[PDB]
């Protein structure tokens, strides 16, 4: 994106170079059946910093080649009325960032 500067990262926490957000590894960590609080802790609370405010969570996939028009794959977590995981919606991202 326009804000290409990836200098901010809070502290030195090496793994991915392409971001400081959630990746595929952590998606593989979670599972349907647990709550919002469970996933928020398993995955890491989203940018808004308040996961328990919404029922639709948006996350990103691990450092991948992006061999298409779209590169990334977004994780959209869907929670029911109770705040329980119903579906892990993993579909393609924007054509960039």
């Amino acid at each position: 994106g326009s804000h290409m500067s990836t200098l901010e990262r809070v502290v030195y926490r090496p793994d991915i170079n392409q971001g400081n957000y959630l990746t595929a590894n952590d998606v593989s960590k979670i599972r349907v059946g647990m709550t919002q609080q469970q996933v928020a802790y398993a995955l890491g609370t989203p940018l808004m910093s308040d996961p328990f405010g919404t029922n639709t969570w948006f996350y990103v996939f691990r450092q991948q080649p992006g061999h298409e028009g779209v590169t990334q794959q977004t994780l959209t977590l869907t929670f029911n009325s109770s705040g329980v995981l119903t579906n892990i919606d993993n579909k393609p991202a924007l054509s960039g960032n």
